[PDB]
């Protein structure tokens, strides 16, 4: 899922969750959030994709 999809790319790219949040323009929490699977839709999907070099379509489906 996307919490999953999410924990792998930061991770390859070497950041913690507090980079991941700043890059993205959020909280820290929403970014927990979105890694325990508490959200599944957030408002920033496109710059989050954009912050981890993936697609929109990979995060959500992975496919």
């Amino acid at each position: 899922s996307i919490s999953s999809r999410v924990k792998s790319k930061r991770i390859q790219l070497g950041l913690n969750q507090a980079e991941l949040a700043q890059k993205v323009g959020t909280t820290q929490q929403s970014i927990e959030q979105l890694e325990n699977g508490k959200t599944k839709r957030p408002r920033f999907l496109p710059e989050l994709a954009s912050a981890l070099g993936v697609s929109v379509d990979w995060l959500l489906n992975g496919t």
